[PDB]
Formats: structure tokens, sequence, C-alpha cells
């Protein structure tokens, strides 16, 4: 566990093989849970990248937030689309937090601290624990299978997942860099694995 | 009698039997009301949905603010509708509050504490206390008969209703969360009936 | 004399007949004269309307403060029209002041506060006291001969002259609200006469 | 010499007559100086004008800041002329500040106290002292002829001139309004001459 | 060495003559390095110039800031480029900090303090210390062999280098105009010569 307060991983090459593998030390399915992080990349207005790849024996698409050009950002939860459609992009860092429930289906979707609408998918489902959690590329196979052209080039840092759904408020503590205490995994007490063209750098947003 | 503070029902599914119902402990005809609450919504730019359905007997649109497209909040009172024009829709939670009067056939409308040009509307009307109050669909016949392009997809709450002209300070001080004391639907001390797939969850506006 | 302070006439339907008559205690030619006042309408990008009607037995243009379609604010003395030109209008409530001086023939017209260009009409003219002022509608006739085309929908009120040509701190002043004392005619202490469709409400600008 | 202090000259009519004829009390030649002046016109966007008319017995143009019609302005010293280019221009007062300098043929250029790029001009040149400075008119002749589609229509004043190149942090200081010693042309104890349609009032802009 | 604090060199003329040589008391090869400067012109939209030049005995363009029309700032190290896209140029003063390091190939480039996507360019290059450094031209051949639609025409100073990538905060300070120390290129304590139609003066730019 090693603390990776005011750092994130670069990925500065377009390619097929340099990603971070991430483990989590998970013991039960979710049946809520919510991620945040940081992200900056310019490839919005240029081709599809992958944002956050969760995978597991049974789906290669578990949990995948992924960016169409032309569309917006693209939450899918097992196997399973909604669109986010976002009319112009602006080139600078971005802060996204998302949460899903199984109980309700409701889905809600922060991006710069302003809620989108909330929306409905796969009510009932269950997410599995056995997890492969990969970044900077998207898994179609477990533990593999990367695409050059989903690959993500650029700086992204404090990724945080809990499971269950924070409030509003909570968010904006999120947001406000406020002290907080994730349960699934830690920025702050992260575990990490390294492949290829990776490195750590100071984190350029605030 | 329940605390709505800081809560608002969900539709997230477009439908036509998800509605909650809503009882008021009305006893005399209205010579005068106004109507406060939030709702937010991106249906905006693509289809006309219904606001508030305020039906009686005699009458399926006895009060109805209604969205229609590419025109903008239609207010209709006694079957009469008058239009108030919005050039360009902005993707946010809006808040409005829409007052009449019997005296003067004077209706106020207000979006976002910005007020509109005052208009008239069927002067020396009565409006009767036998009410359906319906939220998130249009109601057609009395109790019943929905259409699914116009029900609503979306977050609401805070519906408020007087039975007298307030004044614009008051408006203001609505708009901005004061303590105020309606006394004709209380969302303070709310009455409800839900149907079909609605939910209850903290608010995302302030 | 009656204080409308925070008080306002309303015109809500378009029609020839709905206006207010002002009574002005004047015994003296002018020279000089301000006149300020606030309106409110929608009309501003559909047909033209009249502002402000000073009539006399010489002239049914004795003074005119005119809107027409696309071309802006036309101020009128003596029977001739200089234009003041507005290339896009806004939806919202908007205070004038103009002045004309008999000595210079310079009109300052002041909108929101920020002074126009200063400009040249009628030197040497002399204003009859013989008045009819007339609100809500263009008076081509001494004390009658109206036209709906040009009557004047919407909310209006303070309405304030003087005799001379204040200085560019006191129109400051007026559009701030501060204390003043109209020497011709006082909102403070107004004197009126109201015909047809007419009423008094609460201002909407603050 | 009076006090000009929040006065203004004002030219109302477009005519090749009306005019303000200044006299600087000049003895050595201008190896350097600077002017500043307020003007305020909404002929900008329908022909060119004359701001400053700098005029010698060798030469009409002696200096000159002239506006050209979708140019900008265009400034002119011993004949020679560059230009600064505006893409659009706004209707307001605007206040200009221009320097110029015999070593270096250093020209600097201030309007609304941003500064523009510097420039080359007439390197080695001498400035006469014996001169006629004349507002409102393009001088072609040695004191007279005039053009009316050259003649300024608008309000002017704070005219004010150096004889050495002022420092930035000095510019600022006259953008400021704050207290300032010129030893060429003093608008706090300046000397004129008026001809023609012009007139003395109190300064808009603050 | 002399301190040019509140001072820039001003290129006035477009000439392939004019140009200013700078020598910095280098002993090692650069393993990293960062450059700031101001600088200001309006060339942007019409030509492409040179911003920094820094040659050596085996290539002219060892290390070169370069504006190309309509594509933006193009930096190159070792004879290769990358480029960074301005969509739209903006005429004022622009402030830019940028830094490459050998052993990652990373080059941060800070435009007014905003910082751009990390790139790639050139892994594991050494840059020699054998150098001539030049400003306002750009150099193809070692000392000499300048273009006059490569040489620029405007205001720049401030001029600073280190042998070390910076921290974020640390070019915040910069850009803050705080206390700060270069240990290359200094330029408080700076060296430098003169060459044709250049000048000192004071900085537009606060």
């Amino acid at each position: 566990q090693t603390d990776m307060s005011r750092k994130a991983f670069v990925f500065p090459k377009e390619s097929d093989t340099s990603y971070v593998s991430l483990k989590a030390p998970l013991t039960k399915p979710l049946k809520a849970f919510t991620v945040c992080l940081h992200f900056y990349t310019e490839l919005s207005s240029t081709r599809g990248y992958s944002i956050f790849s969760y995978a597991t024996k049974r789906q290669d698409n578990e949990i995948l937030i992924f960016w169409s050009k032309d569309i917006g950002y693209s939450f899918t939860v097992g196997g399973s689309e909604i669109l986010f459609e976002v009319p112009e992009v602006t080139v600078a860092p971005v802060h996204i937090c998302t949460s899903w429930e199984s109980a309700s289906g409701i889905v809600e979707f922060w991006v710069d601290g302003k809620p989108r609408v909330r929306k409905s998918l796969k009510k009932g489902y269950t997410v599995g624990a056995e997890a492969s959690i990969i970044l900077g590329q998207e898994q179609d196979s477990f533990g593999g299978n990367f695409e050059g052209s989903q690959s993500l080039v650029g700086d992204i840092g404090n990724v945080n997942m809990w499971d269950f759904v924070l409030s509003p408020d909570e968010i904006n503590t999120i947001y406000l860099g406020g002290p907080f205490s994730p349960n699934v995994l830690n920025w702050r007490a992260l575990k990490y694995e390294v492949q290829g063209e990776v490195f750590t750098k100071p984190q350029l947003w605030p």
C-alpha cells in the first residue's frame, strides 16, 4: 500500500501493452458502488477510448466507463449501455463520479460536480467480486486482449471505489478534496502493478 | 403527513402507469392560487410532457402546466391556453412559480425567479375544489387515461400550493428556500399515494 | 395625490380603449425637461408601440417616445424624429431617462443608465403647457383617436417629469432609486384618471 | 486658462465650420511627445473621421490620429501612416494615449489602457513647434480647408500633451484619473477658441 | 551581468540582421531543462516565426519553440517535432514555460499557467552544451543564416533557463512573478550581446 496523494499514472504513447493492474481486497458481490477518478486527455475530439475497465470471468464489460466519439460518456453494466450526451467538449482535466444501485437500477452520473439526470439500468443484477481492474485499456477478455484504438493516452489518478451509494453532499466533498474513507479501493493506501510504458508524476489538476 | 424536505419523486422509465396521487384538504373553490415546485428533466429538447395535472369532474385540464416542444411552458386554466415562449433551453434543474387570480384574470409566471410579463386568461372563472392532483402524467379523464408521450421522466419535489396571490418579495423568499407556510398543499406535511415505478431520493438541486 | 411607490399600471389586453390620463399642474411653457419611467413589455420584437404620449392642441406628437420595430427608440419633439438604434433587444424591464433643452437643441437619451450619444433636434422651439398626457396609447388627436397596433401591452410606473436638464450624476441617482424631488409630475404625489382595462399592482422591477 | 475638469466639447451637427482652435505655449521642436484624450462617437461603423489634427506650415498632417472605416485607428507622423487594426468596434466612450520618440522611431499606442504592439515610424524626424492644433476637423491646409466627411460628430475632452515619453505606469495613472502635470497642453489650465456650433457640457465618461 | 527586471528586448522591424546573442555559463550536457519567457507579437495570425533558437554544432534545431501558422506552438528537440494545437489565438502578451526530461521523454508545455497534455519526444537523447542561443531569429546554421519570414517582430523578456524539471507549484510561482533562482540563464544577472535594430525598454506585461 503506497500513498499516491498528488500523483497520477501517465500513458504517453498510444499502445496496446502499457497498462496498470489494480487489485481490490474484495470478498463480497457488489449490490451497489460508486467510483471516482480524475483523468485528462485530448482524444475526446479524435477517437473513442476506455476510462475504467472492470472485468470478470463472465463478462469483459462488467463495468465500463467509455467515451464514444461525438456521443459522450457511455456507462455500461452487465453488458447494457446508456448514453449521457455531451454536446461540446472542453480541453481540460475532468472529474467524474458514477454510482449504481442494484435495488432500483438507478444510475447517478456526476461530471464536474454537476449531476446528470438519473436513469435506469439492469435492475436486479448482481456484480461479481472476482474482478480484474485495468486502467488505460479496454479489456475484452480476462486479463488481456487490448485494442490500440481503445487505449487511453493521458494522465489519471485519485481512483477510489466504495460499495454503497454516497449522498450528493458526499459527492460535493469528494469534489472538494475533503477527507474521505473509501472501503474497496484506496488511492491513499492503494495496491497496484505496472506494465509497459507507464510512469508516476505529480498531478496537474489542483 | 410526512416531511419530504430534501426529497423528491423519481420517474426513471417512460411509462403510462408510474404516477403519484396527491390529496388536497380542500373544501372551498379557488378564486386564486399559486403553485411552486422543482423539476428536472432532459426531455425539453425531445418531446412534450406534463409538469402538473390538476383535474376535476368537469375538465381534464382544469389546471395544466405543460411543456410543448419548440414552444415553451404552456399554462392552461379552464380549457384555455396561453404560451410563454422560451427561445433556448438549458440542461439544469428549473424552479417555477405560477399564480392566477379570478378577479382580474392576471397570470404571473415566474421561472428561475425572473418574472415573465403578466397576461390575461379566463377572467371571472371559478376553479372547483373536487380535485384529482396527479404528477408525472397528464390526465385526460378523471383519475386515469394517461399518455406515454406525455408522461414525464425525471426528478421533482417541493410542490406547494396556496389559495391567494403572493407578492414578488414572497416569490423571492420561496426561491430563497426561506421559511414559508403553504395552506393548501404542504411539502412539509404532505399527504401522498404512489403507483408503479416511483421512488424517493434526496434532491439534486440545492 | 396618491403614493404609487412600488406600484405600476397594467395593460394586459391589446386594445384601443384602455388608457390612463395624467394631469400636470403645469402653468409655464417648457424650455427644457426630462422624463423618467420604467416599462416592461415583450412586443419589442413584434410590432411598434407608444411609450409616452404628450399632446397639445397644436400637435398630436408634441413629445413622443416610440419604439419602431427593427429600429429602436424613436424620440420626437415638435413633429421631428431622430432615431437611437438598438441592434439587439433583451427581454427584461428597461429604464429610460430622456432630456431636451430649447437653448441648444441637445437631446440626452439614457437607457439602463448608459448614456447614448448626444444629438440635435428642433433648436429654438417652445413646448406648450396646454397638455394631455396619455399612457398606453399613442394619441393622434387631442384626447382620443388611439390605434390598437400602437397601444402598449405591459407594465409601467415611476413616471416622473422635471422642467430643467438634470446632470449625469442626477440620472445615476434616479437609476439608483435615491431620493429626488420632481417638480412637474410626481410619482410620489401623482394625480391620475384610469379608463378601461387598467389595474394597479406591485412593480416587478427592483 | 480655464479649468475644463469634468467638461467636454460637443459637436452635434456634421458640418465643415464648427471647430475649436487650441493654442500651445510651445517654443521648442518636439523630439518626442504623448497625447491623451477622451472621445465618444458612433460614426465608427459609418465613415471616417479625424480625432486630433496637429498641423504646421510644412505639412497638413504633421500629426493625425484618424479612424478609417473597417480598418481602425490610423496614426501618421510627417506624412507616413501605420495602421492599428481593430477587428470589431464597441459603442462606448474610448480613451486613447499615443506616444512617439524621435530617437528610436518607436510608437506606443494605448487604447482603453491595454497596450498595442510597438511599431516603427519616421526614425530621425523632427516635429516643428509652429503649430495649429484643431479638434473636430481634419485640416488639409494651414488653418482651414475642412471636410464634412472627415468632421467628427460627438463628445471629447481631457486633451493633454507632454513632450517626453511617459512610462507604462504613468499611462495607467492617466487612465486612472490620478493627479498628473502636463507641460505642453493642460486640460486643467487650458487655452482655447471656439467657432461655429460647439458647446461646453459635463462629461459623460466617468 | 545586468539586471533586466522590468525590461525587454524590442524587435520593431521585420529584418534578417537584428538579433541578440546570449551566452550561457554552461559546462555539462543537459539531461533535462525548463525554459520560461514572455513574448508579445501580432504575427500569430499572419506568418510563422521563431520564439527561441538553441543551436549547436551538430544541429541547427537542437531546441526550437516555433509558431506555425494555423497550427500553434511547435516544439522540437534533436530534430523531431510535436505539435500543440491552438484553435484560436488572442491578441495579448503570452507566457510560456516548457520542460523536457531525458529519462522519460516527457515534455511539459505550459501556456498562460494552464498545463497542456504531456507527450513523448526523443527518449534517451542528450542535448549538448556547446550552444549558441539566439533570440528574434531562427538559426539554421551555427551563428548565422537567418530568415526574414522567420524573424520575430515584437517584445520579449524574462528569459530564464534551468537544468532540471520544476514541479507544477514551481511553474505557478514563476507565473506569479515570485522569487526564484535560475541556474543556467538568469534574467536577473543576464549576459548578452545585441546586433542591429534592437532596443531596451520597460516591459508591457505586468
